[PDB]
């Protein structure tokens, strides 16, 4: 702010963000992971949240510590769930991390470090991570992957791992947090380590840690598990249960006062390189924005007893106030062309919000009833770009898990 | 039968079943597809059969023709139908059939003949002739 | 499956008692679906057991005896059965009454169990099985 | 019931520890409801078995030991129960584990089978519950 090293002192902050989220967990272990066994291929999916209210509550810095709270839900995208992982051993001693949408491969036994990769962003970043199970353990060295692997699965794979997100990270729907989640509910089934959905989810955000992204952290616990999330509490350091459920139920036995409310992409996004910064700038300094920050968990309260009770009328109330308390609030970045899927409609009838993060991806909206339908006629009259203007239904189905098969 | 030839009695015999079965279809075409488009992603799956009568019915050389039946049924396992595939653009233009279970990758573009190939079995052979359009 | 296609196509209309029972066989299937066209369930399991009978005992004999012991117990629980498609490998499937079938499942659970794993797989009819393009 | 809804109205806040243990009912349901509104089955089922000491041996001690040769056998396999309502007569429900449950509808149905009958009825929940006036 002087003048001096803000870059230094940007770095300065983030080895102290990332030493002060480097606390810290069990253990980090050695297990030697077996299970497969080898004929078999394990495959994971995985729903997809969007937070109904309870907003950026969310993202240490929280209120700092403590804690948030962002009722959300977890839901699912017409079929597949989507964020399905596929893995499997081999026969050729090198990690492969096969994507696609993009993937061409990663071959990989260097490690180099482990994994923990910023390095090239192709999201075979995210598999690295993934196998920041410690990663480490004895008594193993660079060569001995070979020890790895070939005492490990033992299975002489040199894994390779495959992914498939169908919707780009341009989502805020929190996708590669989610998708992390799911591998590591893979490994987890995978060749062993026995572990658990809260606990995985917690290992994930220590990851999400050194993948240096803000940890938009409520979507992993939120596509997930099912329809709520709620009650983050503690946040230092950073401490996180957060659980417990709500009906729905109003989104489902449908409504059928519509009965619901589904998507407009025409808009790309930026994609998020401010808003993050908003977020951590700053903690408990400045501003307002904790102020705001304070009643967006109020919010929250206030959406959870809402549906609580049912007042789907409110439901839909407390949906067009979130999206003020983050529009007109922090962080105003949506983008004019929003403003005009917004404008025309805004009718018919009642409101809506961005998911996540904003400034791109799509909406949601509620309206009365069939009316509804005649707002995708709306849509379908105009204001269609390629990025199609669809209904694309949000379809609450979860559980979401895996299945290694047979 | 007698002694002599019977590779190559078994040969003649396969390049007349196959000159046989070589007969004989619309077209084969010329046509320049096009639809993709680019972001998008192309996801197809399919049940399993099994066949409760009606057995080797099929498979020419049939009765010769004509004709069989096998009523069989389309079913499923558990989730996900399974037989499931994934094709997408990309940007190299090097046409990769990727395989999971087995599939490293195949990096193909030459064609060589095409595609068509009962040279190596890598089942990547399968999707080979799935190039064979008309191809 | 080295020899099954052979004895396919060893022979056409050449040889043998093969195209006698082939044609049979098509017509066991319009004898299956009238069955079940009219829903004689019990019939329908029948001639399930008729058509394994229909290629085990006839074109191919190579079920492998493994694969009879676990025809073996049960053959009991009640009623028939038949390996789908090719036989001699892969897996079976077997009709009971009612739930002496998941005592039959018992059954299994109890042994035969080499690490081809022995399971209740369903089947699950379940079906259109296409694509998605999506979105 | 013809002691029960006395023992209800005799009395208001006049007596007893009446009014006191009604007091803690009133806690336990928020016990009951935060604890599956976490989703903690088991203790749901904990919970379930309390409500019931909380009024088997409590305000109303009227639950006929016919009734407790049908706790008798089982208790056991796994958890508790409860009567629903009044008490002193119709019919409980009550969780287990999980398949040992079916042994124990095994176990009822086993022995202690008078023309009451002694069943699986279920419970399904399903619901919303309302009219036609149709058409």
């Amino acid at each position: 702010l002087d003048g001096k090293d803000y870059r230094p002192e940007e770095q300065a902050a983030f080895d102290l963000l990332r030493d002060g989220l480097l606390d810290g967990i069990s253990n980090r272990k050695s297990t030697p992971k077996l299970d497969v066994y080898s004929d078999q291929i394990v495959w994971g999916r995985s729903p997809v949240r969007i937070d109904m209210a309870g907003g950026w509550t969310d993202t240490p810095p929280y209120s700092l510590y403590s804690g948030g709270n962002v009722v959300n839900l977890a839901i699912e995208l017409n079929g597949q769930p989507p964020l399905q992982v596929y893995v499997k051993p081999c026969k050729d001693f090198h990690i492969v991390l096969r994507s696609i949408d993009m993937g061409a491969m990663e071959i990989v036994s260097t490690f180099d470090e482990l994994q923990d990769y910023k390095k090239i962003g192709s999201p075979f970043s995210i598999p690295k991570a993934a196998l920041s199970l410690a990663g480490f353990a004895p008594a193993f060295s660079a060569v001995s992957y070979a020890s790895l692997e070939e005492q490990l699965k033992d299975f002489g794979a040199g894994i390779e791992v495959t992914l498939l997100a169908a919707i780009p990270a341009g989502s805020g729907l929190g996708t590669s947090s989610i998708l992390a989640s799911t591998v590591l509910g893979a490994i987890n089934d995978f060749c062993g380590l026995a572990w658990d959905k809260n606990e995985i989810c917690q290992r994930t955000l220590v990851l999400e840690q050194l993948l240096t992204t803000g940890g938009g952290w409520q979507d992993q616990y939120g596509g997930v598990l099912q329809g709520v999330k709620l009650l983050q509490t503690e946040a230092g350091f950073a401490q996180s249960p957060l659980v417990r459920w709500l009906p729905d139920h109003l989104f489902t036995h449908p409504e059928y006062k519509d009965c619901h409310l589904l998507y407009y992409t025409g808009i790309t996004r930026t994609a998020k390189g401010i808003l993050a910064e908003i977020v951590s700038s700053m903690f408990l300094n400045s501003s307002l924005h904790l102020n705001l920050l304070s009643e967006m968990k109020a919010h929250a309260l206030d959406m959870n007893e809402a549906i609580q009770r049912g007042s789907f009328v409110e439901f839909g109330r407390l949906v067009g106030k979130t999206w003020e308390q983050n529009k007109a609030l922090d962080s105003g970045t949506n983008p004019p062309a929003v403003e005009a899927i917004i404008d025309l409609i805004k009718d018919y009838t009642l409101g809506y919000k961005l998911p996540g993060a904003g400034g791109g991806g799509y909406l949601y909206m509620v309206a009365k009833d069939p009316q509804a339908a005649v707002r995708i006629r709306k849509i379908l009259t105009e204001n269609a770009p390629n990025p199609r203007a669809r209904f694309v239904e949000m379809t609450l189905s979860d559980k979401g898990f895996q299945v290694s098969r047979s």
